């Protein structure tokens, strides 16, 4: 199986960065394959992340970008903080593999998932032509050895901690200032906040127009290591 | 006997033009030599009198390589600063990489810094990389558009094109102009500068921004350019 990408573990420091972007990126540049010309054609996108990690995406049945990976499941997409400053003097995450439709048995989750980072996706994920794809990432690229599973949120130890994990975002949104005081915690401006994912190493949490993602200082499995974790946060 | 490079499934062409002339940055995508995969990454957009775009590439990249493989690519140019990408309207351009003539590298970094300022620096780093788009398909969304639609016609205004460069230095110098005519193209008020004179309109830069101000009519020679900015300016 040759490399998706090709060439012309990882430190700490290269994943961070690489994971950041995963996780705080709204906007990405899709590129799927034309069936008979073989040119690339483009589209963007917003991204959702599930809890795994895996990116996911919408697009609607009758567009040409829809219609090639019908045909053809081989895509890449760029990460990146379009439209915020010069593109090459920023961070950009590229991602290639596979998409993969997401199956009827697991729309409903999907769209709720989207919903939840995207409130205004109400007014098209309920349409006569509405598909989600799961992209499986086959090959890694970030421009400023990492590897598709460095980019993955590993949830294997941590069952407790996602069973609760729905009920804890609700509780934690409803606690008036709480979701943006989490986001000033990431790094991020003060302002209309939710939370809408949480994971074993930390919470995404999304505005009208930002992202952030507040990273625990270590893995957290239960629904007792959340609490103590937000209590040094 | 080659087929169109899109397989088929608000006014097309001149929201089309107008995502064209305001876009910073594009979707860029190359395609791998040996896997087949497209491969995607994020660039800036300058744009040359006639409408056609062009960006560069360092040449230590996997797209510059890609395109030294291939040239066959898409951009998607979209005004990504303001908000959600499926709330915005799209130009996908597909077509080919032509790499950019060794004379004319001078002019081309010359406008893209007009609009790039940091490129100051990294245009200065070994084996900078200039191309323009080759249009062959277009789609606009968020119609049926050819490339010919998209395309400034420079012929006719021969006068105008000697004269644009000088005055855009003119109309530049004179302080708080460029931003009048932004605002009039719909913009923000800020520190602006004309970058291109075209017959259809003039395309300006800020730091954050960039617009286009259509005129009422196609301008061919200075005399209908002065006529043209003095009913804009009043």
């Amino acid at each position: 199986a040759p490399p998706v990408i090709t060439p012309r573990g990882a430190p700490f420091e290269a994943v961070r960065v690489a994971r950041d972007v995963l996780h705080t990126s709204r906007t990405a540049a899709l590129a799927t394959l034309d069936p008979v010309s073989g040119y690339p054609y483009t589209t963007a996108t917003n991204i959702g992340i599930e809890p795994d990690g895996t990116p996911f995406f919408f697009a609607a049945g009758l567009t040409l970008h829809a219609r090639n990976m019908e045909t053809d499941a081989r895509i890449s997409v760029t990460l990146a903080p379009f439209g915020k400053g010069d593109a090459l003097t920023l961070p950009r995450l590229t991602l290639v593999g596979r998409a993969d439709r997401i199956g009827p048995d697991e729309v409903p989750l999907a769209i709720a998932r989207y919903i939840a980072r995207y409130p205004k996706a109400k007014l098209y994920l309920s349409l006569p032509d509405t598909r989600l794809y799961r992209l499986r990432t086959e090959g890694v690229q970030i421009n400023g050895n990492i590897t598709p599973a460095d980019l993955r949120t590993d949830l294997s130890g941590a069952e407790e901690l996602m069973a609760a994990a729905e009920s804890e975002a609700t509780r934690l949104n409803a606690i008036k200032g709480e979701a943006s005081r989490l986001a000033v915690l990431a790094g991020a401006k003060t302002g209309r906040w939710k939370i809408t994912s949480i994971d074993p190493d930390g919470i995404d949490l999304a505005s009208a127009s930002d992202l952030a993602r507040l990273w625990f200082a270590e893995r957290v499995e239960t629904l007792k290591q959340f609490e103590k974790a937000l209590a040094q946060l």
